[PDB]
């Protein structure tokens, strides 16, 4: 059988027996390319988050879950590289292979997978209806193409908490920073201090850069943040942004900034930060970026918010001061990670102990019955990245 | 003496006899790394066009003009590379060549010759006080770094319609191009034909596109963009503009898109083309670029716009639907163009005869007695650029 | 039943009847994943010359080809996206789309199709096996990643001379000038004027560049690159290359340099021109190339040469003058083109008629049963490109 | 007065009194857009050597010194951006930021500083004649263009050890680095254990590299190499490079390799490592190079060197394998480092404490009167980089 975390409406989840995977697309076509996996580890986002909080047209009925680490346990006959045995980091992005988008890299838009739009997903809406991998088993489609291999069992193992992170959050912040041309010793300001934001100022770190600055409103996360090493700043102080910058480096402005927030961003100061204001972050980062410089939003942005704050926001319509950016020269970057670009790296650096990433984004493994405990918590601020283990592989 | 094109408040502008250039800077510092040159051409811009209709924070008595081309006449003792009698052609931006900004090549955003912000410009709105150039004679700064050497005399002076589109609206709509990412074979959306809009459709075209679209409401800029061999979408119509496009393409996207309109950009459809709406284009090309693809903004978007549509619109602020941008993973590209990239190569392609850019853009010589009326013409929406000769140095 | 062009040694070729495809690899393991086409056009390059001269390890009876344009006559059951009677452009490279390198589009150098070493590539020495293409039938595996879809039928079959470039030629003289820098107002130097060079020069002209010159000693092929459009260098005159390109120019170096020569290049000069000195083209772009420029090097060298001017030749061992190209600060790009990385704007180049590449190499379309008298009129240096039709599917 | 180390042929440097620096360039026209500096720190650097060693046309009697830093004393009437007391890090090259490389930031080849060919250095071969720094003051041209301001004299002044190699070696490591690709989790191969291949492995390192190996026969400076992070290759083994790289990394190949050797570069091997072999790292490098890699190539290799193995290397002709990078798909980038692009972000680098390079290097501070025992035991191969501080301004 199988079992896995539900979407229920109303900011609930519960785990339920669903069925166990089949060797087809979503709309039933039989596949040969894809393998299932008996999960090894899957974590909670901050995507997730969002469909459970209502702020999406996810459906009552769907099973959650894009951040996979798992074992080959069955194949099909398309499938030339992996053994049944091996120990696989799956990608977010559903990705096929086989059209313009995923031949150019961009396998976070893949052309084939998704009868609505372009890009796919696991457990994600608007992403092809792909099944959700916070479960026991999960197929995984295209599986020469998507799967990354993992080291030998036992050296991967030892470092599970911190390869789970390959799935999604450890190459989003790392695309975060990247397009935000960070690089070696560049000064850096990241907004949000939720695990996908701490990736991405451990990613800067990796890069290079002289200097992170991770912005939040909740003090758990600042404390978290600090004590990672890295410089913080509380937006939920009076004093502006760009002079707790100054108080910092000497000047209000740094040379890269990445929007870790996304569409339920909450405004500043005192007052500001108690209630939510879309286009906070984006006005933020075009005010305290460098002229010439490059802001990297990995934070996500919809077509649709029911719960947003008006008309054009519940449409993804910002209020955006988009003239300063203009007249600083600023560019804009964002979209679904493609992870494939980045996690074979991302692999090797953190197998030759060059990033401590379970530890920057605060690893807690949890059990498959401790997940909608896991979603609250996290939901609350916790400063924690929650990572189930279904089967009990690694943490008896 | 010397004499110039003056704002003077209200939509109109006159031709005045104005201080002939020093060797200082606005702020009255003597300088020896300028030279004062003889106008040869001085050209009307659609940024000039912005200022005049009051659409900025410029004040009466402003002396007009960034896009010049002259022989030099005299020069500081810090000028190297220029002797007297050379032609150059002067890039709009004022650029010092010794800051971070113009070392790395960011030549639209220096950080010394403004005072209030990065960037520099002749004659325009919150770009260091720099004595416009639609006049007889001007001062150019920083001679060495920022002056583009043109051909020996007769050579150049045969293509002046050609390479007066040098000092600004040829490398900008060429920045525009190239930032959305246009190459061999690209599909490019241009919105806008007026001169930028029609440099940046000659520009896709010399960069190898297999097809450029240039959508206006103008039906007179529509037909010269047509019989200059580009293809066209008119926004007047209530056909939408992804209809268009798949009509001429078979696909409702393009591989690229240029903004080549700015802030004053019109709504669409036949009710819609009749009112101002800022964030249509924007919000337009989200619609038509493809997925993964790039967004360039050459079109001016502004910090302070006392005629705009509303109090957010009024700072810069736009209701842009950033959702659907992001969804796409798209890229934004913005910023005042940095000429000296791109001037040098541009110039050969001109000599070379693989651009015919003045007939592209429609240029038309007048004097500078004359210089009055093209603003009233251009106003009004003529698919001309005007290009004034103040000495009549190459129209009598 | 099929039929190809088989090497024989010793300077031939001939027809002969060779097996019909099958669906497999070159080391018989059955593949569903392939498709088998009919050959529409296939054509003969410079490296089946290299090979059919005794210029590399090619073994007697190996059957030739790799430039293939063909229709879907038979699909392996897990073929998704070619359906039987498309047209489709083979890449002559065989590739994956299941490995690093052509995951990060390094499809020249596959990790998985050659167990000798990396890169594959139809009847082609030391590419792994996979049988030639200049035949009635071929198979092509991976087909969902390799091929290209051409239009519908009838644009397609009427542009055709053109689309058969798509499989080699055009895309690798494109590589050629994009890895040299080659953009808008570039100056340009392309050695060699055999059908590779031609498109390297028709490519840098699609990008925009200024000037292409381009250099041989085969006074044919130099004619032809003249009627063409392009400037010459006659290398077998006295005349030093740098000379003749500084009585073009009016400067001894251009901006980007092309080597479309490789292994067999003849020296320079009346008397040097008629021995073959294997390093004189690496030696002469490092002479002519303007400092800090890039030499795009598309021509082939290669490990063993059995024919080479001495021993250090007959390993790939070349007496390179590199102090200069270091001295120039130059940057030297290498290999087999990446053809799928090109392919479809290239496409989209030829279908909005923005190159004449036929006209511009010179297709020649003949028989299969001509091939072995236009592999002898090609080595004898005519300045044709021969584009073979085996059914006579278009040149009735 | 001043004193400066002089090149006396014969292998011998020694101490002189020298003449105060002039306002002027090597050819005796006064510039006012210099500056004179106290030297504070001055190091020695392997290119250095290679003139000592009369490896160079280095005439008898050049003040030698490449890499200063000092404090503005003088400056001339035209510089805007020094004040007397500026503490200054001043890049090897000789740029005027007045040309097309420089404004294109290839500043290692400078158009207009050297009479002979591009490029310009202080105290070096083929660079123009300007003078050499390894001496108590020495003339800056182009002061606005090619300075570094350092930080507040206390901050700087403590990392001074750390600062003194962003004239040359930092920087040239890291241009090394970054034309071989090396990123986050990149593998590398650096061969030299010399000041610039420990610059280069300490910048892979800061780049966020997974690994890198070190390689050179020098036992002292292998261990130094292991006794700051690194792995290391001893190619006085008989073991291949390759062997020595797999029993490391389980893979005969990096993803990216740096040749911080040049022209006086030994065999491999133990009895090949006795002998100079010129070519051996170009040629170890396209065997180590995974395909598809990027080979950085900072290690010197000159036009003429008078003491070379044949006659072919006197005129820096090498027997290069060129045919395995081509077959391999390798990219070769060389040339003098352009300092200034990087330069600053290294410097945040040093002082926010992301890299400790004077202790990866080995700096060990001197007198000037200990300069020629200092270029003795460098020459002998002491693990060190010798820093001279001429005026005992920080080491009293
Ligand atoms: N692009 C992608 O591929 C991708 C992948 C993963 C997650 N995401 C998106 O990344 C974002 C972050 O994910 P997460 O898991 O860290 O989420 P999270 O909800 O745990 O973290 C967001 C953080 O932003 C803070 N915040 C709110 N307003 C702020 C403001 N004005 N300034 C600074 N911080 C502010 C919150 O207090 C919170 O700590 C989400 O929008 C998520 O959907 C994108
Ligand atoms: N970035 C730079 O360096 C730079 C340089 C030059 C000019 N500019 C800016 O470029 C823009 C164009 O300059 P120009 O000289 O061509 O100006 P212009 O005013 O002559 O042309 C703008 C055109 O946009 C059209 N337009 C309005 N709404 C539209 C819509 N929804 N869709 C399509 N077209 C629409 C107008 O009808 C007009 O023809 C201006 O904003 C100008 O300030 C920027
Ligand atoms: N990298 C790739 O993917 C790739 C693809 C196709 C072909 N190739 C290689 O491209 C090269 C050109 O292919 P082709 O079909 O045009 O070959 P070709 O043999 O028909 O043309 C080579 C031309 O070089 C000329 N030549 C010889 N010495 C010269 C010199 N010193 N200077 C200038 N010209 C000189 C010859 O006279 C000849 O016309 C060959 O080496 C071929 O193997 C590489
Ligand atoms: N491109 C630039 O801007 C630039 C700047 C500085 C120095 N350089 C050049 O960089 C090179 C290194 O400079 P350095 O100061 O470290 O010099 P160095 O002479 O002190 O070091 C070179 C090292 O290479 C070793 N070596 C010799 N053969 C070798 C081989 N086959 N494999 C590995 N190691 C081998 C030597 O034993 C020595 O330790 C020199 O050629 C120098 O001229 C270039
Ligand atoms: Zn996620
Ligand atoms: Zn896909
Ligand atoms: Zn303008
Ligand atoms: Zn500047
Ligand atoms: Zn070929
Ligand atoms: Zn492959
Ligand atoms: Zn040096
Ligand atoms: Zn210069």
């Amino acid at each position: 059988g199988n079992r896995g975390v539900v979407y229920l409406g109303s900011g609930k989840v519960e785990v339920q027996k669903i069925d166990y995977p089949k060797m087809q697309d979503p709309r039933g076509k039989k596949i040969e390319h894809g393998v299932i996996l008996k999960v090894v580890s899957t974590n909670i986002c901050g995507s997730d988050q969002h469909m459970v909080r209502g702020r999406t047209t996810a459906q009552v009925g769907l099973v959650l879950g894009h951040e996979i680490t798992g074992e080959v346990i069955e194949k099909g006959r398309d499938v030339e590289n992996l053994q049944i045995g091996d120990l696989v980091s799956v990608p977010f992005n559903v990705a096929c292979g086989r059209c313009r988008s995923c031949k150019e890299m961009h396998t976070g838009v893949c052309l084939t997978v998704n009868p609505a739009r372009a890009g796919g997903a696991y457990g994600y809406v608007d992403m092809g209806d792909w099944t959700g991998g916070q479960a026991e088993y999960v197929l995984v489609p295209y599986a020469d193409f998507n799967l990354l291999k993992l080291p030998d069992r036992d050296k991967a193992m030892e470092k599970i908490r911190d390869l789970t992170c390959l799935s999604d959050i450890l190459p989003t912040g790392y695309h975060g920073a990247v397009t935000a041309g960070v690089g070696p010793g560049s000064t850096v300001y990241v907004a949000g201090a939720g695990p996908v934001g701490l990736a991405a100022a451990a990613s800067a770190r990796l890069l290079g850069a002289a200097v992170v600055i991770v912005g939040d409103l909740n003090p758990a996360r600042l404390a978290h943040a600090k004590a990672q090493g890295f410089e913080i700043a509380d937006l939920s102080l009076d004093t502006p942004l760009h002079e707790q910058i100054a108080a910092l480096l000497g000047e209000p402005e740094v040379d890269c900034a990445v929007d870790a927030v996304g569409f339920e961003a909450r405004g500043h100061g005192h007052e500001g930060a108690k209630h939510e204001a879309p286009a906070t972050v984006l006005n933020s980062l075009m005010q305290v970026t460098r002229v010439a410089g490059k802001i990297g939003i990995p934070g996500l942005y919809v077509t649709e918010d029911p719960g947003a704050v008006d008309a054009a926001a519940k449409i993804g319509s910002l209020s955006i001061r988009f003239g300063l950016g203009w007249a600083k020269s600023h560019s804009f970057h964002t979209g679904q990670t493609p992870v494939m670009k980045y996690n074979r790296a991302l692999m090797q650096a953190i197998m030759w102990d060059r990033i401590n990433i379970a530890e920057v984004v605060g690893v807690q493994v949890i059990s498959l019955d401790d997940a909608p405990r896991g979603y609250g918590e996290f939901d609350a601020g916790v400063p924690k990245k929650f990572v189930i283990d279904p089967h009990k592989t690694f943490s008896a």
